[PDB]
């Protein structure tokens, strides 16, 4: 059967900032467990799985996701620094998605170490309840051992290499700061649970089995966060800190299961619990390719059991696949296994076609578990068409791994969510697949839509002939044809035709040849010749209707328009929002982060070019920023005619 129990399966990543150590702590972490997207291992008759979190937390989709892969997390925080920003934003999107998490302070030996003021920013910057279960004896070059409160036992370290540890009854000038911290721990883990409480404030002594049960509890409600100490480079409080992971992070079970909802029907409720005999559903949040094997598909199974040269649906793009080799990759080797039970995670090789978040199902059943327009794009125009070859295929492949961008190749104009996020993928192509190439102009992705609401008619002579009813629609809503023919007036053959003709003239716009978006229309009166008539001329028809409506609806140019976060010492709080309002955003929002302030803002894409600088030059490095989308909003009537113009 299976090799770990669903209790002793334990799915982690790392939130961390990029200076807080989280590649050495990763890497120290699959030493100790081994005898990468995903990794296999073992700690203490335990399966452990490591996902890989995302490079940049900017990377929202991407941490969106792995944050759903796993159950529990390990957050790791430079000594001196606490917690950074980009911890906070990715802290607060595990908490959206009730994501257990336990505290490992890193780099205790680095001079500025402070494990006092790090556990401070857990509360002041995230106002997050979380306590020390160790203390750091020593810091900077002092940092030597490590005192266990959960158990008040006290472990030393005598080398760098995580061997020869001496464990010690602790040394008695260090108790009067112990048995507070124990106290405090308690204290800090009773506001979860009432009984506890009670239990402390009896002058009743805790034994060890109810304080790890109860701080196993409140940290699995994501209702506590136990912190920890170490420097994972010299492997001091490492495997203490796995241990850890063991006690107080979450199983699959342990955590509330995954939502999903069904192809056929788009709405329901779908609860995937984690149950070997149930339906078998999974998502896959990584895909891979290797020279040999070919493309492997990382996946996560929420429920049920599959196994190799079986039969499954991919209910996202709706086809069928057939699994084969399934692998499992540890550290310093990987494993062919016959069967991935619920709450594991392995690789299919040769998915024909499943991407990165799709969903895998019972070829009985329907359920979905994943359910974003690009709003900057670039022109691509590679050296030859033996150059081209090497393109269309590249991108066949970045559609499978990226999900989140949109490639017309009709000169090829890629897009996506920012510059960055195409930068790769210019990155990639450029190396990876050899395409010598030239990149233009990263450009916003302008929409077209319509103020006012008219009727109009198109009409062609061949003959065709059309009275329409445009309408804007709800911001958002997108595009809806009504057909209304009263009788035949229009043909039924034809009035699929008209249809597909308003998208084509819609895609090409009538302004400044951008997509026009959210409009209603309504075919509510034509006519027609019974030998004349045809397709094309009813598409040329409602494409003549659009250019008039255009006249009388009032069309305007959307830009999208971006939400965007700044994080910086006060002192320039002022010469920011100078900033903002040049560049035609608005100040929506402010915070109190230390002398730092957290200022919210709106402000056009188009003119979010080069922030990185400025930023960086007014408060001189001091500075951070991150930013989205939010919504489409009206450009100034002036600037639309430039663009127009500039279009011609």
């Amino acid at each position: 059967a299976r090799e770990f129990s669903l209790e002793k399966t334990r799915n982690i990543g790392i939130i961390a900032h990029i200076d807080a150590g989280k590649t050495t702590t990763t890497e120290r972490i699959l030493y100790y467990t081994g005898r990468s997207a995903a990794t296999t291992a073992a700690w203490e008759g335990h399966r452990v799985n490591i996902i890989d979190t995302p490079g940049h937390v900017d990377f929202t989709v991407e941490v969106e996701r792995s944050l759903r892969v796993l159950d529990g997390a390990v957050t790791v925080l430079d000594a001196q620094s606490g917690v950074e920003p980009q911890t906070e934003t990715v802290w607060r999107q595990a908490t959206t998605y009730g994501v257990p998490r336990i505290v490992f302070v890193n780099k205790m030996d680095k001079l500025g170490a402070n494990f006092e003021y790090s556990v401070s920013t857990l509360h002041d910057r995230l106002q997050a309840n979380a306590a020390p279960i160790q203390l750091p004896i020593g810091a900077e070059d002092e940092f030597e051992a490590i005192i266990d409160l959960v158990e008040m036992k006290c472990f030393k370290y005598t080398n760098d290499l995580g061997t020869e540890i001496e464990e010690i009854e602790i040394p008695e000038d260090h108790l009067d700061r112990a048995e507070e911290a124990r106290a405090s721990l308690i204290e800090a883990v009773a506001e979860t649970s009432d009984e506890l409480m009670e239990k402390y404030l009896g002058d009743e002594e805790i034994s060890v089995s109810e304080l790890k049960e109860a701080i196993r509890q409140a940290t699995t409600n994501v209702e506590f966060y136990p912190v920890l100490c170490g420097t994972a480079f010299k492997n001091k409080g490492v495997q203490l800190m796995l241990d850890a992971v063991i006690d107080y992070l979450p199983s699959p079970l342990d955590v509330k299961p995954i939502i999903g909802h069904r192809a056929s029907n788009p709405e329901e409720e779908v609860i995937a619990k984690a149950d070997d005999s149930a339906e078998f559903a999974a998502l896959a949040f990584k895909v891979m390719t290797d020279p040999y094997v070919g493309k492997l598909t990382f996946f996560r199974v929420y429920s049920g059991t599959m196994t190799s040269g079986s039969y499954v649906k991919n209910s996202t793009k709706g086809k069928r696949e057939r699994v084969g080799r399934l692998l499992q990759m540890h550290a310093n080797s990987r494993q062919e296994i016959d069967t991935v039970y619920s709450g594991d995670i392995a690789a299919a090789v040769g998915l024909k076609d499943t991407g990165t978040g799709d969903t895998l199902c019972g070829e009985k059943n329907d359920i979905i578990l994943e359910s974003p327009e690009p709003v900057i794009h670039l022109s691509v125009e590679p050296k030859s068409k033996a150059d081209q070859d090497k393109m269309t295929q590249a991108l066949v492949k970045l559609q499978e791994e990226d999900p989140t961008f949109h490639a017309h190749t009709d000169q090829v104009i890629i897009g996506g969510m920012g510059e960055l996020h195409l930068d790769i993928l210019v990155d990639r192509m450029k190396k990876e697949f050899n395409v010598e190439c030239n990149v233009g102009a990263p450009m916003v992705s302008y929409r077209e839509t319509f103020k006012s609401s008219a009727q109009v008619q198109g009409k062609f002579s061949q003959y065709g002939d059309v009275h329409i009813e445009f309408t804007p629609n709800e911001t958002g809503a997108g595009f809806e044809f009504e057909n209304a023919i009263v009788g035949g007036v229009v043909p039924r053959e034809y009035i699929p035709s008209v249809e597909a003709g308003l998208k084509d003239a819609m895609e090409n716009g009538v302004l400044a040849g951008y997509p026009l978006i959210d409009v209603k229309a309504k075919l509510y009166d034509g006519s027609y010749h019974d030998v004349d008539s045809s397709e094309m001329a009813f598409k040329i028809a409602a494409s003549l209707a659009l250019k008039e409506a255009a006249k009388k609806c009032d069309p305007v140019i959307l830009e999208p328009m971006m939400k965007v976060t700044i994080e910086m010492p006060e002192e320039y709080m002022g010469d920011i929002m100078g900033d903002v309002t040049s560049r035609r955003g608005r100040v929506d929002g402010m915070e109190p982060r230390g002398n730092a302030q957290v200022v919210n803002a709106y402000v056009p894409l188009s003119e979010m070019f080069g922030y990185a600088t400025s930023l960086r030059s007014n408060t001189q490095g001091r500075g951070t920023y991150t930013m989205y989308f939010d919504h489409y909003a009206e450009v100034p009537k002036s600037i639309a005619e430039d663009i127009i113009k500039k279009n011609k």
